[PDB]
Protein backbone atom coordinates (compact mmCIF):
# COMPACT_ATOMS: atom_id res chain seq x y z
CA UNK A 1 0.00 0.00 0.00
CA UNK A 2 3.11 2.10 0.02
CA UNK A 3 5.41 0.60 -2.30
CA UNK A 4 3.17 1.04 -4.67
CA UNK A 5 2.59 4.96 -4.01
CA UNK A 6 6.32 5.03 -3.81
CA UNK A 7 7.12 2.93 -7.04
CA UNK A 8 4.62 5.30 -9.14
CA UNK A 9 5.63 8.59 -7.79
CA UNK A 10 9.83 7.62 -8.78
CA UNK A 11 9.08 5.48 -11.95
CA UNK A 12 10.52 7.67 -13.76
CA UNK A 13 13.63 7.50 -11.80
CA UNK A 14 13.59 3.46 -10.60
CA UNK A 15 14.65 1.34 -13.21
CA UNK A 16 12.95 -1.61 -13.95
CA UNK A 17 13.34 -5.28 -12.95
CA UNK A 18 15.53 -5.93 -10.09
CA UNK A 19 12.41 -7.44 -8.53
CA UNK A 20 14.02 -10.64 -8.80
CA UNK A 21 17.50 -9.47 -7.63
CA UNK A 22 15.80 -7.49 -4.31
CA UNK A 23 13.88 -10.90 -3.83
CA UNK A 24 15.47 -11.58 -0.92
CA UNK A 25 14.69 -7.91 0.52
CA UNK A 26 11.25 -7.88 -0.76
CA UNK A 27 10.60 -11.15 0.50
CA UNK A 28 12.23 -10.64 4.24
CA UNK A 29 9.86 -7.40 3.91
CA UNK A 30 6.38 -8.93 4.05
CA UNK A 31 7.91 -11.68 6.22
CA UNK A 32 8.46 -9.37 9.04
CA UNK A 33 6.23 -7.44 11.28
CA UNK A 34 7.34 -3.99 9.94
CA UNK A 35 5.50 -0.88 10.30
CA UNK A 36 6.12 2.47 12.41
CA UNK A 37 3.67 5.47 13.85
CA UNK A 38 11.03 10.17 17.03
CA UNK A 39 11.15 9.59 13.27
CA UNK A 40 9.74 7.77 10.43
CA UNK A 41 12.30 5.68 7.42
CA UNK A 42 11.63 7.18 3.88
CA UNK A 43 13.01 5.74 1.21
CA UNK A 44 16.12 7.89 -0.91
CA UNK A 45 17.67 7.29 -3.98
CA UNK A 46 21.66 8.13 -3.44
CA UNK A 47 23.45 7.50 -7.10
CA UNK A 48 22.60 3.68 -7.81
CA UNK A 49 21.84 2.66 -4.45
CA UNK A 50 18.37 2.97 -2.68
CA UNK A 51 18.90 4.15 1.34
CA UNK A 52 16.31 4.49 4.43
CA UNK A 53 16.48 7.96 5.55
CA UNK A 54 14.91 8.99 8.57
CA UNK A 55 12.71 11.88 8.99
CA UNK A 56 11.49 13.48 12.26
CA UNK A 57 7.62 12.48 12.90
CA UNK A 58 5.08 15.72 11.89
CA UNK A 59 3.53 14.82 15.28
CA UNK A 60 6.18 16.46 16.89
CA UNK A 61 14.94 16.19 31.78
CA UNK A 62 17.36 14.29 29.70
CA UNK A 63 18.40 15.76 26.11
CA UNK A 64 21.28 18.05 27.67
CA UNK A 65 22.48 14.37 28.22
CA UNK A 66 20.62 13.00 25.17
CA UNK A 67 22.40 15.30 22.66
CA UNK A 68 23.50 13.16 19.68
CA UNK A 69 24.66 14.32 16.05
CA UNK A 70 24.19 13.41 12.79
CA UNK A 71 20.68 12.80 13.87
CA UNK A 72 17.60 15.22 14.78
CA UNK A 73 16.27 15.30 18.41
CA UNK A 74 12.73 15.41 17.63
CA UNK A 75 13.52 11.30 17.12
CA UNK A 76 15.02 11.13 20.60
CA UNK A 77 12.42 9.85 22.92
CA UNK A 78 11.29 6.02 24.05
CA UNK A 79 11.47 5.06 27.28
CA UNK A 80 10.63 1.57 29.03
CA UNK A 81 7.33 2.20 31.38
CA UNK A 82 6.14 2.78 27.22
CA UNK A 83 6.20 -0.56 26.67
CA UNK A 84 3.16 -3.01 24.67
CA UNK A 85 6.09 -6.10 24.04
CA UNK A 86 3.90 -8.26 20.98
CA UNK A 87 7.39 -9.95 19.00
CA UNK A 88 9.63 -12.31 20.59
CA UNK A 89 13.21 -11.32 22.00
CA UNK A 90 11.78 -7.96 22.56
CA UNK A 91 10.78 -9.86 25.18
CA UNK A 92 14.19 -11.69 26.30
CA UNK A 93 15.69 -8.13 27.01
CA UNK A 94 14.38 -7.47 30.52
CA UNK A 95 17.74 -8.40 32.22
CA UNK A 96 19.62 -6.34 29.43
CA UNK A 97 18.61 -2.37 30.43
CA UNK A 98 17.75 -2.93 34.79
CA UNK A 99 20.88 -4.43 35.06
CA UNK A 100 22.80 -2.92 32.22
CA UNK A 101 23.00 0.44 34.24
CA UNK A 102 23.35 -1.24 37.65
CA UNK A 103 27.19 -2.04 36.69
CA UNK A 104 28.01 0.35 33.77
CA UNK A 105 30.42 3.17 35.39
CA UNK A 106 33.50 4.20 34.23
CA UNK A 107 35.72 1.50 33.18
CA UNK A 108 33.61 -1.01 33.91
CA UNK A 109 34.03 -3.24 31.15
CA UNK A 110 32.44 -6.50 29.63
CA UNK A 111 29.43 -7.54 26.73
CA UNK A 112 26.66 -5.03 25.90
CA UNK A 113 24.55 -5.81 22.64
CA UNK A 114 24.34 -5.74 18.68
CA UNK A 115 20.97 -4.52 17.60
CA UNK A 116 20.33 -5.46 14.18
CA UNK A 117 17.17 -6.09 11.54
CA UNK A 118 16.60 -4.79 8.23
CA UNK A 119 16.13 -0.84 8.20
CA UNK A 120 13.76 0.39 10.74
CA UNK A 121 12.66 -2.38 13.11
CA UNK A 122 12.19 -0.62 15.98
CA UNK A 123 15.82 -0.09 16.20
CA UNK A 124 15.82 3.90 17.49
CA UNK A 125 13.50 2.71 20.74
CA UNK A 126 15.78 0.68 21.67
CA UNK A 127 19.00 2.38 21.51
CA UNK A 128 16.86 5.14 22.72
CA UNK A 129 15.73 2.92 25.68
CA UNK A 130 18.17 1.08 27.48
CA UNK A 131 20.87 4.01 27.05
CA UNK A 132 18.10 7.11 29.06
CA UNK A 133 18.59 5.04 32.27
CA UNK A 134 22.45 5.24 31.95
CA UNK A 135 22.26 9.11 31.14
CA UNK A 136 19.32 9.20 33.49
CA UNK A 137 22.24 8.98 35.98
CA UNK A 138 25.54 10.17 35.92
CA UNK A 139 26.09 7.01 33.37
CA UNK A 140 26.98 6.16 30.19
CA UNK A 141 26.16 5.41 26.46
CA UNK A 142 26.87 8.51 23.96
CA UNK A 143 24.31 8.25 20.49
CA UNK A 144 26.45 9.43 17.57
CA UNK A 145 25.00 8.74 13.70
CA UNK A 146 27.80 7.06 11.66
CA UNK A 147 26.41 6.90 7.58
CA UNK A 148 25.65 10.87 8.32
CA UNK A 149 29.10 11.02 10.37
CA UNK A 150 31.73 9.81 7.88
CA UNK A 151 29.93 11.66 4.67
CA UNK A 152 32.61 14.30 5.92
CA UNK A 153 34.82 12.49 8.15
CA UNK A 154 36.78 11.43 5.02
CA UNK A 155 37.48 15.49 4.05
CA UNK A 156 37.12 17.34 7.79
CA UNK A 157 40.04 15.17 9.58
CA UNK A 158 41.72 18.92 9.16
CA UNK A 159 42.89 21.87 10.91
CA UNK A 160 41.68 21.30 14.20
CA UNK A 161 37.83 21.83 12.04
CA UNK A 162 36.64 18.35 13.04
CA UNK A 163 39.90 17.02 14.34
CA UNK A 164 38.75 18.61 17.59
CA UNK A 165 35.27 17.02 17.52
CA UNK A 166 36.69 13.80 16.68
CA UNK A 167 38.57 12.43 19.46
CA UNK A 168 35.32 12.29 22.20
CA UNK A 169 34.66 8.85 19.66
CA UNK A 170 37.57 7.17 21.70
CA UNK A 171 37.45 8.66 25.27
CA UNK A 172 33.88 9.05 26.28
CA UNK A 173 33.22 6.27 29.23
CA UNK A 174 30.50 4.60 26.46
CA UNK A 175 29.85 5.17 23.07
CA UNK A 176 27.63 3.95 19.74
CA UNK A 177 27.62 4.18 16.29
CA UNK A 178 24.70 3.30 14.31
CA UNK A 179 23.82 1.56 10.76
CA UNK A 180 27.19 1.48 9.20
CA UNK A 181 26.89 -0.73 5.99
CA UNK A 182 25.84 2.42 4.39
CA UNK A 183 27.74 3.69 1.74
CA UNK A 184 31.40 1.92 1.88
CA UNK A 185 38.63 5.13 0.99
CA UNK A 186 38.59 2.56 3.27
CA UNK A 187 40.32 4.60 5.74
CA UNK A 188 37.99 4.74 8.49
CA UNK A 189 37.65 1.00 8.44
CA UNK A 190 41.29 2.19 10.55
CA UNK A 191 40.54 5.63 10.92
CA UNK A 192 37.62 7.02 11.83
CA UNK A 193 35.06 4.52 13.03
CA UNK A 194 37.62 1.69 13.06
CA UNK A 195 39.40 3.65 15.65
CA UNK A 196 36.35 2.78 18.00
CA UNK A 197 37.44 -0.83 18.60
CA UNK A 198 40.94 -0.87 19.73
CA UNK A 199 41.34 2.22 21.96
CA UNK A 200 37.99 0.47 23.85
CA UNK A 201 39.56 -2.82 24.42
CA UNK A 202 42.91 -1.54 25.43
CA UNK A 203 41.70 0.49 28.45
CA UNK A 204 38.31 -1.63 27.93
CA UNK A 205 34.19 0.04 28.13
CA UNK A 206 30.77 -0.86 28.06
CA UNK A 207 29.81 0.13 25.16
CA UNK A 208 26.66 -0.31 22.81
CA UNK A 209 27.03 -1.57 19.18
CA UNK A 210 24.16 -1.84 16.55
CA UNK A 211 24.10 -1.95 12.73
CA UNK A 212 21.50 -2.66 9.80
CA UNK A 213 22.56 -6.62 10.33
CA UNK A 214 24.25 -8.64 12.50
CA UNK A 215 27.97 -9.38 13.67
CA UNK A 216 28.20 -13.34 12.49
CA UNK A 217 26.99 -12.26 9.01
CA UNK A 218 29.12 -9.23 8.67
CA UNK A 219 31.89 -10.51 7.79
CA UNK A 220 31.21 -11.28 4.64
CA UNK A 221 29.72 -8.94 3.07
CA UNK A 222 31.65 -5.77 1.28
CA UNK A 223 33.13 -7.76 -1.52
CA UNK A 224 31.96 -5.55 -4.79
CA UNK A 225 42.70 -13.91 -1.27
CA UNK A 226 41.34 -11.09 0.93
CA UNK A 227 38.27 -9.97 3.30
CA UNK A 228 36.30 -13.15 3.67
CA UNK A 229 38.72 -14.54 6.39
CA UNK A 230 39.54 -10.99 6.92
CA UNK A 231 36.20 -9.37 6.67
CA UNK A 232 34.84 -11.59 9.61
CA UNK A 233 37.47 -9.59 12.74
CA UNK A 234 36.09 -6.30 12.73
CA UNK A 235 32.79 -8.29 13.59
CA UNK A 236 34.93 -9.62 15.69
CA UNK A 237 36.82 -6.31 16.87
CA UNK A 238 33.44 -5.75 17.43
CA UNK A 239 32.37 -9.24 19.16
CA UNK A 240 33.97 -7.97 22.42
CA UNK A 241 32.72 -4.51 23.47
CA UNK A 242 28.91 -6.17 23.77
CA UNK A 243 26.73 -9.90 23.86
CA UNK A 244 24.62 -9.63 21.04
CA UNK A 245 20.91 -10.57 21.46
CA UNK A 246 17.96 -11.60 18.92
CA UNK A 247 15.80 -8.48 17.40
CA UNK A 248 12.94 -10.88 14.97
CA UNK B 1 -17.63 -11.59 -21.04
CA UNK B 2 -15.87 -13.36 -18.61
CA UNK B 3 -12.88 -11.81 -19.44
CA UNK B 4 -14.50 -8.68 -19.04
CA UNK B 5 -15.49 -10.23 -15.43
CA UNK B 6 -12.37 -11.34 -14.01
CA UNK B 7 -10.53 -8.72 -15.58
CA UNK B 8 -12.12 -6.49 -13.24
CA UNK B 9 -11.81 -8.96 -10.47
CA UNK B 10 -7.59 -9.04 -11.40
CA UNK B 11 -7.63 -5.67 -13.51
CA UNK B 12 -5.38 -4.44 -10.57
CA UNK B 13 -3.04 -7.05 -11.45
CA UNK B 14 -3.93 -7.68 -15.46
CA UNK B 15 -2.64 -5.20 -17.97
CA UNK B 16 -3.89 -4.23 -21.18
CA UNK B 17 -1.64 -6.31 -22.74
CA UNK B 18 -1.64 -9.23 -20.45
CA UNK B 19 -5.75 -8.72 -22.11
CA UNK B 20 -4.48 -9.53 -25.46
CA UNK B 21 -1.31 -12.24 -24.49
CA UNK B 22 -4.58 -14.38 -22.37
CA UNK B 23 -6.89 -13.41 -25.53
CA UNK B 24 -7.10 -16.90 -26.44
CA UNK B 25 -8.08 -18.20 -22.82
CA UNK B 26 -10.24 -14.99 -22.21
CA UNK B 27 -11.97 -16.06 -25.71
CA UNK B 28 -11.99 -19.44 -25.09
CA UNK B 29 -13.80 -18.67 -21.40
CA UNK B 30 -16.70 -16.76 -22.90
CA UNK B 31 -18.20 -18.30 -25.59
CA UNK B 32 -21.33 -18.55 -23.51
CA UNK B 33 -21.39 -22.51 -22.04
CA UNK B 34 -22.40 -22.15 -18.57
CA UNK B 35 -20.21 -25.38 -18.17
CA UNK B 36 -19.97 -29.26 -18.98
CA UNK B 37 -22.32 -32.04 -18.17
CA UNK B 38 -21.22 -35.46 -16.79
CA UNK B 39 -20.71 -38.09 -18.31
CA UNK B 40 -17.00 -33.02 -14.09
CA UNK B 41 -14.83 -29.29 -13.87
CA UNK B 42 -15.55 -25.33 -15.67
CA UNK B 43 -12.53 -23.50 -17.39
CA UNK B 44 -11.75 -20.21 -14.97
CA UNK B 45 -9.06 -17.71 -16.15
CA UNK B 46 -5.83 -17.39 -13.34
CA UNK B 47 -2.72 -14.85 -14.19
CA UNK B 48 0.21 -16.23 -13.59
CA UNK B 49 2.95 -14.03 -13.44
CA UNK B 50 2.60 -12.13 -16.37
CA UNK B 51 0.60 -14.31 -18.68
CA UNK B 52 -3.15 -15.32 -18.29
CA UNK B 53 -3.59 -19.43 -18.05
CA UNK B 54 -7.11 -20.87 -17.66
CA UNK B 55 -7.22 -23.83 -14.66
CA UNK B 56 -10.46 -26.07 -14.43
CA UNK B 57 -12.01 -26.15 -10.65
CA UNK B 58 -14.38 -28.82 -10.19
CA UNK B 59 -18.10 -28.57 -10.62
CA UNK B 60 -34.49 -30.59 -5.00
CA UNK B 61 -32.12 -28.89 -7.67
CA UNK B 62 -30.20 -26.58 -5.07
CA UNK B 63 -27.56 -29.10 -3.72
CA UNK B 64 -26.65 -30.00 -6.77
CA UNK B 65 -24.46 -26.92 -7.05
CA UNK B 66 -23.42 -28.26 -3.98
CA UNK B 67 -21.74 -31.65 -3.84
CA UNK B 68 -18.91 -33.05 -1.50
CA UNK B 69 -16.67 -35.93 -1.45
CA UNK B 70 -15.01 -37.40 2.11
CA UNK B 71 -17.22 -35.71 4.32
CA UNK B 72 -21.27 -35.51 4.36
CA UNK B 73 -24.54 -33.96 3.27
CA UNK B 74 -27.08 -34.73 5.75
CA UNK B 75 -25.42 -31.51 8.03
CA UNK B 76 -26.46 -29.77 4.76
CA UNK B 77 -29.67 -28.73 7.64
CA UNK B 78 -27.28 -25.70 8.68
CA UNK B 79 -29.12 -22.62 6.19
CA UNK B 80 -30.03 -19.26 7.04
CA UNK B 81 -33.32 -19.53 8.78
CA UNK B 82 -33.61 -20.93 12.52
CA UNK B 83 -29.80 -20.47 12.79
CA UNK B 84 -30.56 -16.88 14.13
CA UNK B 85 -28.19 -13.63 14.64
CA UNK B 86 -26.84 -14.47 17.89
CA UNK B 87 -22.93 -12.92 18.66
CA UNK B 88 -20.66 -11.41 17.47
CA UNK B 89 -20.38 -14.56 15.56
CA UNK B 90 -24.04 -14.42 13.24
CA UNK B 91 -24.37 -10.42 14.44
CA UNK B 92 -22.01 -10.64 11.41
CA UNK B 93 -21.80 -14.11 9.29
CA UNK B 94 -25.10 -14.04 7.04
CA UNK B 95 -24.28 -10.48 5.96
CA UNK B 96 -20.63 -11.18 4.49
CA UNK B 97 -22.38 -13.71 2.57
CA UNK B 98 -25.61 -11.95 1.42
CA UNK B 99 -23.78 -8.03 0.66
CA UNK B 100 -22.04 -10.62 -1.52
CA UNK B 101 -24.86 -12.22 -2.75
CA UNK B 102 -25.67 -9.20 -4.55
CA UNK B 103 -22.13 -9.35 -6.28
CA UNK B 104 -22.14 -13.05 -7.25
CA UNK B 105 -20.11 -14.93 -10.32
CA UNK B 106 -16.75 -13.24 -11.77
CA UNK B 107 -16.42 -9.92 -12.39
CA UNK B 108 -15.41 -7.58 -9.42
CA UNK B 109 -12.50 -7.93 -6.87
CA UNK B 110 -13.15 -10.23 -4.26
CA UNK B 111 -12.18 -11.94 -0.93
CA UNK B 112 -13.88 -15.15 0.94
CA UNK B 113 -14.04 -15.55 4.80
CA UNK B 114 -12.37 -16.83 8.15
CA UNK B 115 -14.29 -18.75 10.92
CA UNK B 116 -13.33 -19.52 14.47
CA UNK B 117 -13.92 -18.44 18.01
CA UNK B 118 -13.81 -21.02 20.79
CA UNK B 119 -15.96 -24.27 21.72
CA UNK B 120 -19.63 -24.99 20.63
CA UNK B 121 -20.10 -22.48 18.51
CA UNK B 122 -19.61 -23.07 14.29
CA UNK B 123 -17.34 -23.70 11.68
CA UNK B 124 -19.27 -26.36 9.72
CA UNK B 125 -22.85 -24.93 9.96
CA UNK B 126 -21.65 -21.02 8.38
CA UNK B 127 -19.62 -22.66 5.68
CA UNK B 128 -22.98 -24.30 4.92
CA UNK B 129 -24.56 -20.61 5.16
CA UNK B 130 -22.76 -19.47 1.75
CA UNK B 131 -24.35 -22.94 -0.09
CA UNK B 132 -27.63 -23.72 -1.36
CA UNK B 133 -29.09 -20.41 -1.18
CA UNK B 134 -25.87 -20.08 -3.79
CA UNK B 135 -28.07 -22.60 -5.71
CA UNK B 136 -29.86 -19.88 -6.56
CA UNK B 137 -26.86 -17.15 -8.36
CA UNK B 138 -25.73 -18.79 -11.11
CA UNK B 139 -22.34 -20.11 -9.70
CA UNK B 140 -22.09 -23.02 -7.77
CA UNK B 141 -19.89 -23.09 -4.29
CA UNK B 142 -17.71 -25.34 -2.53
CA UNK B 143 -18.23 -27.82 1.06
CA UNK B 144 -14.96 -30.31 1.46
CA UNK B 145 -13.74 -31.54 4.85
CA UNK B 146 -9.65 -30.08 4.28
CA UNK B 147 -8.46 -32.65 7.05
CA UNK B 148 -10.44 -36.01 5.72
CA UNK B 149 -7.88 -35.19 2.62
CA UNK B 150 -4.54 -35.20 5.21
CA UNK B 151 -4.37 -38.58 5.65
CA UNK B 152 -4.13 -40.22 1.61
CA UNK B 153 -1.69 -38.19 -0.14
CA UNK B 154 1.03 -39.88 2.45
CA UNK B 155 -0.48 -42.84 1.18
CA UNK B 156 -1.35 -43.18 -2.63
CA UNK B 157 -0.55 -43.71 -11.55
CA UNK B 158 -1.69 -39.92 -12.05
CA UNK B 159 -2.12 -37.75 -9.29
CA UNK B 160 -1.16 -34.78 -10.90
CA UNK B 161 -4.35 -34.28 -12.37
CA UNK B 162 -6.17 -34.07 -9.02
CA UNK B 163 -5.29 -30.69 -7.49
CA UNK B 164 -5.64 -28.70 -10.95
CA UNK B 165 -9.40 -29.11 -10.44
CA UNK B 166 -10.21 -28.59 -6.55
CA UNK B 167 -8.26 -24.79 -6.59
CA UNK B 168 -9.35 -22.44 -9.21
CA UNK B 169 -13.01 -23.01 -9.61
CA UNK B 170 -15.98 -19.95 -9.12
CA UNK B 171 -15.14 -20.50 -5.03
CA UNK B 172 -13.45 -22.55 -2.04
CA UNK B 173 -13.96 -22.92 1.52
CA UNK B 174 -11.06 -24.69 2.94
CA UNK B 175 -12.39 -26.11 6.06
CA UNK B 176 -11.16 -26.50 9.46
CA UNK B 177 -7.50 -26.17 9.80
CA UNK B 178 -5.97 -26.25 13.62
CA UNK B 179 -4.99 -29.99 14.73
CA UNK B 180 -1.79 -32.10 15.56
CA UNK B 181 8.34 -30.34 8.15
CA UNK B 182 4.52 -30.08 6.50
CA UNK B 183 3.09 -31.30 3.43
CA UNK B 184 0.44 -28.91 4.25
CA UNK B 185 2.22 -26.35 2.30
CA UNK B 186 1.81 -28.28 -1.02
CA UNK B 187 -1.61 -29.84 0.11
CA UNK B 188 -3.02 -27.01 1.54
CA UNK B 189 -0.55 -23.99 1.29
CA UNK B 190 -0.57 -23.80 -2.21
CA UNK B 191 -4.79 -23.66 -3.01
CA UNK B 192 -3.91 -19.60 -3.12
CA UNK B 193 -0.98 -18.84 -4.98
CA UNK B 194 -2.92 -19.37 -8.29
CA UNK B 195 -5.84 -17.89 -6.76
CA UNK B 196 -3.78 -14.39 -7.67
CA UNK B 197 -3.75 -13.78 -11.37
CA UNK B 198 -6.67 -15.98 -11.69
CA UNK B 199 -8.98 -13.64 -9.15
CA UNK B 200 -10.41 -17.10 -6.44
CA UNK B 201 -11.54 -16.56 -3.27
CA UNK B 202 -10.69 -18.41 -0.13
CA UNK B 203 -13.17 -18.99 2.79
CA UNK B 204 -11.79 -21.19 5.84
CA UNK B 205 -12.81 -22.31 9.24
CA UNK B 206 -10.21 -23.13 12.22
CA UNK B 207 -9.57 -23.34 15.71
CA UNK B 208 -8.12 -19.93 17.30
CA UNK B 209 -8.34 -16.66 17.71
CA UNK B 210 -6.81 -13.62 14.63
CA UNK B 211 -3.50 -13.50 16.67
CA UNK B 212 -2.66 -17.49 17.08
CA UNK B 213 -3.07 -19.39 13.62
CA UNK B 214 0.25 -18.47 12.59
CA UNK B 215 1.98 -20.93 14.90
CA UNK B 216 1.00 -24.69 14.10
CA UNK B 217 3.19 -25.41 11.12
CA UNK B 218 6.44 -27.09 11.57
CA UNK B 219 8.65 -26.01 15.22
CA UNK B 220 12.51 -26.38 15.12
CA UNK B 221 14.41 -21.97 15.77
CA UNK B 222 10.99 -17.53 11.63
CA UNK B 223 11.18 -16.08 8.06
CA UNK B 224 9.37 -18.59 6.44
CA UNK B 225 6.43 -19.67 8.86
CA UNK B 226 3.80 -17.73 8.38
CA UNK B 227 4.08 -17.23 4.07
CA UNK B 228 0.52 -19.01 4.04
CA UNK B 229 -1.33 -16.93 7.03
CA UNK B 230 -0.92 -13.64 5.50
CA UNK B 231 -2.15 -15.15 2.35
CA UNK B 232 -4.89 -16.38 4.39
CA UNK B 233 -5.48 -13.38 6.25
CA UNK B 234 -6.54 -11.46 2.66
CA UNK B 235 -8.72 -13.20 0.73
CA UNK B 236 -11.49 -12.68 3.13
CA UNK B 237 -13.10 -11.62 6.03
CA UNK B 238 -12.60 -13.13 9.71
CA UNK B 239 -15.56 -12.77 12.23
CA UNK B 240 -15.44 -13.89 16.48
CA UNK B 241 -18.01 -16.88 15.85
CA UNK B 242 -19.06 -17.56 19.85
CA UNK B 243 -22.22 -18.88 20.97
CA UNK B 244 -24.41 -21.43 22.48
CA UNK B 245 -23.70 -25.26 22.67
CA UNK B 246 -24.94 -25.95 18.97
CA UNK B 247 -22.21 -29.16 18.64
Amino acid sequence: QDVQAFLKENEEVIDQKMIEKSLNKLYEYIEQSKNCSGYHPKLVVNGRSIDIEYYECPVKKQQSLMKSMYIQQDLLGATFQQVDISDPSRLAMFQHVTDFLKSYNETGKGKGLYLYGKFGVGKTFMLAAIANELAEKEYSSMIVYVPEFVRELKNSLQDQTLEEKLNMVKTTPVLMLDDIGAESTSWVRDEVIGTVLQHRMSQQLPTFFSSNFSPDELKHHFTYEKEEVKAARLMERILYLAAPIRLD
